[PDB]
């Protein structure tokens, strides 16, 4: 017995106020009855399915059911219950289940979809502003929390482990504006910036002013110019939102007493209850870093300040003149009340809600190195940096390592089971906007982690653009900068072409062009078709189009592909890689990734 | 490689403000390092474990870690990461995982435990008041929604399919008080009543007055007497809370215009927005039943009425003079705003919160025929009627059927995988108070569903008292009444001993005595030890005590039990059943359930 279904056309269709669901079956002992188990207002329905007269493909029987859309919540959960005279079987996103699947791991489709529908059409690019580009028409000071002065470096000076948070290479926002032709050439349609608000450090998560741009990055006018320039090029712009904590130099806290009335040294401070202090007066902070005092969201006036009121921080940067396209939420998982994560989901949902109030298509997504499913399944944020669902599976399959840099020996079965299990908890519209990356400012460069297996790096690039979700390039990855974690993952961008991997850059260019050309790589479902040892083969499915991806991490080999109704096409046109498909046989060169259209 | 851990002593220990975690391992290629992956304020920690010098059992190595309890939220999630030089492995509630488990499916322990700690010490009994017992010192009317008069029946009159919701056999609350010696003899320490508030029907989910007891059941004084009588016997008392909808005869709605100002026929009614009406004025209801108009919890005045204020319905019955022990929430999953389940979790959490405000140890648990995990993992209710986790697994394994009465052919592997997978999403303190039952007023009697396999009924009884959770007896099950779903599952209780299965009653009596005698059956962890085909063997573990349960649904057979450090005891004392254990060999008679102590 075999089955096929994906939460997208050709399997689902919306007519009037109904959602038609179609299931494909093949085998010698097919069920005479099939139930479409759909959920309406958390009540499980037993919707009868009927056999379609026309076979969609040779040897395949089609069953069809309807979901009434006039009632119930937008997220449409459903699964298939195959019925024999003496037994039953479930078909789910994770194949066949002999016992009922988790309610939150069925197929799911958001109708109507109130999410930011533009995210799926994007190719993101993360910029650590100080290390990207100095402007054409471009000063030390004492970093109190660091204990020494900041140090200015020449753009070609090697990056040392000393004074990591106080070393500035001078990149600014106008330098980003001046390099927009490069980014547009690469295929980038959206930018995510690390913190750019007034802050003493170089990374600037130690926020000192949530209402002004740091002058070193060019100040308010540089960001307003970048917003106008990105709008002209039709490019989206996301700012880094640091709301779990402030900087200890912020006026609300002011450990260094740069003014008066700060909560650190004044018990009668107006913001004394915006932080959590010991009976002896030491402030709670983020993971022991005294420069990042944790904000206490039990305060109803802090809530009003951050997202509650019309004049709040979250909404301030989403309206004119700023009109940013949303927030990337830093430490989204620990934000809460009383020095910890109490009521975390309630405040994250309130942050997102305030964002959509000012900007209905605002995009709010948080940094989750862990399991983000409880946040996403409660709709407290639009998406999440998909470390559990994409990044760390690739770190293990390709780089033999994980989040803690512990050894990892996983094959294709474990990797796709890992990857398919995570998606199973998400609706299709959620999967299409999951924020996928290979590395960031908070990790070692993925090129470094590959070690002796750098040759696999193109495979992860092809994978980054073909797995469900939106791709994000960490600045410099496309030209091949490497290095270990903070501070060495933030090298200055090598603008000298002799210091650039031009072949890696062209691969990034081709993949974004393929994603822009084919709807399946932006809206299509995803069926893993082969996952054994060194080889992974999946297909994207949208309407009548298909995109086949075949990734081989090891030596050259052949893989026979069983006949599948998903793969019944006029023919395949190789668009990328050196693979070859003929009569269901996959000839894959060593360390290869290949893509097919039609 | 083998591993053992359960979220209870002897594996966990609380000293000062630390939680010591101990892991057992055995095998030829053990990991030189083990990480205790514990979560603190949603941040995953890598707590190093150290090898203990003393082997807890022959061939077993013990690793130990600490969890700092002074910080973080009460629920302590954790799992084990085995570390080799080239690979890693996870040990979880669901054995070994080659890829990281779901954050919500790790081991979990609530420290401190703010839940109702008395629930684990209970043996529940559900009473459909009209069908239980007529009082010693004991009248028709027109049922508007039914269209005919109510019909009174003699206690020995057969139960027909006619006028199901209007047929009264006359049982009342004083009849429950008079039969407390019987219930106490059975082992019952807590009562859950079907609705007893003023309502025209016999089941009385069509609530007409949330502030008075229906006179047919004896009125206010009968309930107040029952509360005093249960308190005297030290018996807990739970009332049925119907808050998703009211009865259409309620004053707030008043379809039959028994007064004036009702929302059904008055657009200017004060409660017009407590329900959802069409543009042409037909009210939203529960699954098409016009007699159950759905309440719209978007109304801030309805919220104040149900649970918001001090004088609200939820809190009214939890304070003097009533002082009930909590609420069983009817249709907990659909309660929400705007005719559906919008913001369902927020209002359920608010209902529970209001209950604990009036009564800190109040017990709030809802009727979940489906997957309740999202409700429980968000702590919006203390527990749930465990149909997905216990009932329906037993319906399939023993009665070859499920919730929709569709055929089911599942073996011991699928059943325990089903049962263990569900518990995995719950903390140990949550598992101990899961509300387990075999049937209810809303299902066919489990004795009937067994069909030709009635002989398995004792096995489910032993199982009902030995699986983690609190057991609930549907009235009459202990004496063997059968019948199909509503209206035939609500037969009058047979008080004539000639109409009673005395052997089934004694088995219920013995199981409650065993549960009262042994802490492991009330507080102990649970490890499934054998689950193949017809045989299930699990063990309850508390401190140094063990309770072994061996259930055989099929023909007589022998099963060899591998040596386990969990089973290394002085010896086993058979306490129930005809099984025999000798030299790790289990001699199980056909259709048998056996229990061992020590």
């Amino acid at each position: 017995l075999k089955a096929w279904h994906l939460p997208v056309a050709p399997f689902i269709k919306e007519q009037q106020e109904r959602l038609m669901i179609t299931l494909w079956l093949s085998g010698d002992d097919l069920p005479p009855r099939v139930t479409l188990r759909a959920e309406e207002d958390n009540e499980e329905l037993s919707l009868p399915m009927h056999r379609l007269r026309q076979a969609p493909h040779p040897g395949v029987v089609a069953w069809r059911g309807e979901i009434n859309l006039v009632n119930g919540q937008p997220r449409r959960r459903y699964s298939f219950k195959l019925l024999w005279a003496d037994r039953q079987l479930w078909f789910t996103p994770q194949e066949f289940n002999r016992f009922p699947p988790a309610r939150l791991e069925q197929f799911a489709v958001d109708l109507p979809d109130s999410g930011p529908q533009w995210v799926a059409d994007q190719v993101f690019y993360q910029i650590f502003p100080d290390r990207f580009a100095r402007s054409q028409s471009r000063a030390t000071y004492y970093h109190h929390a660091a204990g020494h002065d900041i140090v200015r470096k020449a753009w070609d000076e090697p990056l040392t482990a000393e004074a990591g948070g106080s070393t500035f290479y001078g990149g600014d926002l106008d330098g980003i504006s001046e390099k927009l032709p490069y980014l547009k050439q690469l295929g980038v349609t959206a930018l995510y910036l690390n913190p750019v608000f007034v802050a003493p450090s170089v990374h600037k998560y130690d926020t000192e002013d949530y209402r002004r741009v740091d002058p070193q990055f060019g100040g308010d006018a540089a960001l307003l110019r970048l917003r106008h320039n990105t709008q002209k090029e039709g490019m989206r712009l996301i700012l880094d939102g640091v709301f779990n904590h402030s900087g200890d130099s912020h006026a609300w806290f002011d450990r260094h007493q740069r003014g008066s009335g700060g909560a650190c040294h004044n018990a009668d401070s107006p913001w004394r209850d915006w932080y959590n202090f010991s009976p002896e007066g030491v402030a709670h902070d983020w993971l022991g870093y005294a420069s990042l005092p944790k904000l206490d969201y039990r305060s109803s006036t802090l809530i009003d300040e951050i997202y509650g009121g019309e004049d709040s921080v979250v909404r301030h940067w989403l309206k004119a003149p700023w009109s940013m396209d949303g927030w990337r939420l830093d430490v989204v998982h620990m934000l809460g009340e009383g020095g910890g994560a109490r009521n975390n989901l309630r405040h994250i949902a309130g942050i997102t809600q305030a964002a959509k109030l000012e900007r209905p298509d605002a995009f709010v997504f948080g940094e989750h190195f862990g399991d983000a499913r409880q946040w996403l399944q409660a709709d407290v944020e639009d998406s999440a940096m998909n470390y559990r669902g994409f990044t760390f599976p690739l770190w293990g399959f390709l780089a033999n390592t994980d989040i803690s840099y512990d050894p990892q020996k996983i094959d294709a079965q474990t990797c796709m089971a890992w990857m398919d299990n995570y998606r199973a908890g998400l609706s299709h519209q959620q999967q299409l906007r999951m924020f996928n990356q290979l590395d960031s400012h908070a990790t070692a460069r993925f090129k470094s982690l590959l070690g002796k297996d750098v040759a696999r790096l193109p495979l992860a690039v092809v994978w980054l653009f073909s797995w469900p979700g939106v791709p994000c390039i960490y600045y410099g990855d496309e030209v091949g900068v490497d290095g270990n974690n903070d501070p060495f993952c933030r090298k200055p961008f090598p603008w000298d072409p002799a210091l650039q991997d031009g072949d890696l850059l062209d691969l990034y260019k081709r993949m974004s062009k393929l994603r822009k050309a084919h709807q399946a790589l932006r809206y299509g479902g995803c069926q893993v078709i082969y996952a054994e040892d060194n080889v992974v083969v999946f297909v994207r499915v949208y309407k009548q189009q298909r995109v086949l991806v075949a990734i081989n991490r090891g030596e050259a080999c052949e893989v026979v592909i069983e006949d599948s109704p998903l793969l019944d096409v006029n023919g395949w046109q190789l668009k990328e890689g050196a693979g070859a498909l003929h009569d269901g046989v996959l000839t894959l060169p060593a360390i290869s990734a290949s893509v097919w259209f039609s």
